[PDB]
């Protein structure tokens, strides 16, 4: 006689232990995790030789840890079913008995999607008996995979709702944030072995490929509501683009890479970790907006979570933009370009005049910030240049309205009109360059 086992695989994102009881919990309104492959494997008899020298948790906890110790994993025969849409997968027809003993059943999940981890090697021992003194022929199984994340949490330490897409301005401090599942096996030795651990790199590799910002700080690593952060520094590996280390390895403008074991010590880490198995890490950092950061470009970062050189687990992060915008100030009547003309930049907060202050610093403004003020003797005085089809560009602004404000014509011209209203289009230089007329004397 037989049993069956139907498999709902489902997203996990924080730590929570909740029990299978076996039994079909139906609509329980959580994500389904799509073409997870599951391998079963009969341990009736490996298990019930561990129970001789160890009792039931311990035996079944020993072929979690390893079992590719106990088992071929690579077995032909090996029954496989992939998860489908729904998260079900299920294995039909599995002897109740094995040997003149109730069934033990291991599960494998032997290829787990992007972006998760995979769920523990869950352990089943027959038999499951309900309530009123009957068994399960149907045994129903909610094993978890632990989705791996990149947020951007943070600007300017003000928390900012989460999207694809952020406007930033030059000199902004972002706060990013990723999050992973410390695995479950972690201080596991290799399957045997007396002398080699199982994990021997847990690396995080974040970066962006395209320029705009500066590595500015590891600001926590967190687990179980602890911060770890101060316990492993020394102890792992640790390198950021501001480090002349990361041009030998890497070419990318921006990023960081740890490595919880590729430390002085990492058996110190191991233990640290293991006492934390199975639970979800929080490793944030920040970023300043830098004057390399231009509009019509938008910029993102990818994280790598890798375990050994052959493999990773890779995830995107939102992409930024910026603002700039373009003018050009000539003689009336024709494209004479007109140098040294003088300008400030305004904006309106609440009915009231605020003019730029520009701490970077042609005609090509390129600050690395700008602040604002209501003295406007205190604004940056911003001057064109005698170049051809625009000669004065500012870059690194927010979206919304503006006025130039014209203060000194060119020598030998008169102004026009001072003010020239015009809007900043979220990360470009906006609809078109704008003309801006002086009349000759």
């Amino acid at each position: 006689t037989t049993v069956d086992f139907t498999l709902h695989k489902i997203e996990q994102t924080s730590d929570e232990q909740i029990q299978n009881t076996g039994h079909d919990l139906g609509l329980t309104g959580r994500k389904p995790v799509q073409g997870a492959q599951f391998k079963i494997f009969n341990v009736t008899d490996a298990f019930y030789q561990l129970l001789e020298n160890h009792d039931k948790t311990t035996a079944a906890s020993m072929i979690s840890q390893n079992l590719g110790q106990y088992v071929n994993l690579q077995d032909p025969n090996a029954a496989t079913v992939t998860t489908d849409a729904d998260g079900l997968a299920a294995f039909k027809g599995l002897a109740a008995k094995t040997n003149g003993r109730h069934s033990v059943y291991a599960f494998h999940e032997a290829v787990t999607p992007q972006p998760y981890q995979k769920a523990a090697d869950m352990i089943v021992s027959l038999p499951v008996r309900q309530d009123d003194g009957s068994d399960l022929t149907n045994i129903h199984l909610y094993p978890k995979d632990s989705l791996v994340t990149k947020n951007l949490t943070e600007i300017n330490e003000q928390a900012v709702a989460t999207k694809d897409l952020h406007d930033v301005a030059v000199g902004d401090v972002l706060t990013y944030q990723v999050q992973f599942q410390i695995p479950h096996d972690i201080g596991a030795l290799a399957d045997h072995s007396q002398d080699t651990f199982k994990y021997n790199q847990f690396k995080v590799l974040d970066y962006m490929t395209k320029e705009g910002l500066t590595f500015k700080a590891l600001t926590a690593i967190t687990v179980d509501g602890q911060d770890i952060l101060k316990a492993l520094t020394g102890k792992m590996a640790f390198m950021s683009s501001n480090d002349a280390a990361w041009q030998q390895t890497h070419n990318y403008p921006f990023g960081f890479e740890l490595d919880f074991l590729g430390g002085t010590d990492p058996d110190a880490v191991r233990n640290l970790l293991t006492q934390y198995a199975g639970k979800r890490v929080t490793v944030a950092y920040t970023g300043i907006v830098n004057e390399k950061m231009i509009p019509d470009q938008k910029v993102g970062n990818t994280a790598e979570v890798s375990f050994d050189p052959d493999s990773k687990i890779t995830v995107n992060g939102p992409e930024i933009q910026t603002g700039g915008i373009r003018f050009f100030a000539h003689e009336a009547g024709s494209s004479k370009s007109l140098a040294n003309a003088t300008f400030i930049l305004q904006r309106m907060n609440g009915n009231v005049r605020e003019y730029a202050v520009l701490e970077g610093v042609a005609g090509t403004y390129q600050p690395t910030k700008i602040t604002w003020t209501t003295n406007q003797d205190a604004a940056t005085r911003l001057k064109t240049s005698g170049a051809e089809t625009a000669n004065l560009t500012i870059q690194g602004l927010l979206p919304g309205r503006y006025t130039l404000v014209e203060t000194a014509a060119p020598e030998g011209y008169e102004i026009l009109d001072p003010t020239t209203d015009f809007e900043v289009i979220a990360g470009t230089w906006g609809t078109k360059t704008i003309r801006i007329a002086n009349t000759p004397v």
